[PDB]
């Protein structure tokens, strides 16, 4: 089996990622944030604290004939930007671009923290890191992808995101047109449960390579790109302006300035990333300080290739049975 799913921008920052999903009989569809650097599949739903409800659409699971309670499972999670959310569990059908999983755990939020409340266009997270992660207890359930692995064609999920534009998810084979070149694959270690990787360095514009190893993960969930500090202040030098600022939490620039490109490597290949993807527009509404795409991992404890860096590449995530991440340019 396969299946193909478009993913679009929640905002005109590419903030985040929106895929639909149908869950349950008849079909309830969600749009889920599909999340690399998280295991859990949870969804608002007719258990979530009405407060704290806001344009959401929810799943119902008394609607569902396919629903049934996982008795005794519940669940909690704490994201790197400190949200959060927790609740019980259901199994229930769950569908991605055609493809279809059965007895899929289906986290249902009772609680959910103030940025999730606060953004509508999120009806919940599709977690794609590795089920060591998931927080289901005390039984700890499988992510949506390793539910299906068996049943696809090849072993394999893509994400291919836009830039200010959609993008597509693929599970179960690689769209050889959706990429230009060759693919470069690279190890992977699951010891954290993340998609971690090593990147082989970085240039800054039109800069010489450094080759450096920058370990890190490929986190579909995380806006930003985060990186040790020396590469991060290497990068904001060559803007006129810029500043890392407290207040802020963050590097800023000049609104004014034309930002350069980012290079990281992947073995011996390189991703380029635009310097107008790394421009978060403005601090505030009206503000001609921007905030930066790229920012230090200082202080977070683990470098984080997120949205900015990988929608510049069409990204295989191979779940083979010694997992690898691949990497060609678009």
């Amino acid at each position: 089996s396969t299946g193909s799913a478009t993913t679009t921008p929640i905002d005109s920052l590419d903030d985040a990622y929106i895929t639909p999903v149908q869950i349950g009989t008849p079909a309830q569809t969600l749009n889920l944030d599909f999340d690399t650097g998280s295991s859990d599949l949870w969804v608002f739903s007719s258990e979530t604290t009405a407060s704290e409800v806001d344009g959401q659409t929810i799943y119902t699971p008394s609607k569902s004939t396919t629903a049934k309670l996982l008795s005794g499972a519940t669940w909690s999670i704490s994201y790197g930007d400190g949200s959060s959310s927790s609740g019980d569990v259901y199994t229930d059908t769950v569908s991605v671009g055609g493809l279809t999983v059965t007895g899929q755990a289906v986290e249902s939020a009772k609680k959910v923290s103030s940025s999730f409340t606060e953004d509508s266009t999120i009806d919940g997270l599709l977690g794609l890191a590795f089920s060591t992660l998931n927080t289901v207890s005390p039984t700890q359930q499988k992510t949506f992808f390793d539910n299906a692995k068996a049943s696809l064609d090849s072993p394999v999920f893509t994400a291919d995101l836009g830039y200010h534009a959609p993008g597509t998810y693929n599970f179960g084979f690689i769209d050889t047109t959706a990429y230009t070149g060759s693919i470069t694959y690279t190890a992977v270690s699951t010891k954290q449960g993340f998609w971690e990787w090593t990147s082989t360095g970085y240039a800054v514009g039109s800069g010489t390579f450094k080759s450096t190893s920058i370990d890190g993960i490929a986190d579909t969930g995380t806006t930003l790109l985060y990186l040790p500090a020396t590469v991060v202040s290497a990068y904001w030098a060559q803007v006129s302006g810029a500043k890392s600022s407290s207040s802020v939490g963050g590097y800023v620039f000049p609104c004014s300035a034309t930002l350069p490109s980012f290079t990281f490597g992947v073995g011996s290949a390189r991703i380029v990333i635009p310097g107008d993807y790394i421009d978060f527009g403005p601090i505030s509404t009206g503000s001609s300080s921007c905030f930066g795409g790229i920012q230090s991992s200082a202080g977070i404890g683990i470098n984080i290739f997120g949205d900015v860096a990988l929608k510049a590449a069409f990204v295989v995530f191979n779940g083979a049975t010694t997992p690898t991440l691949g990497f060609a340019s678009k």
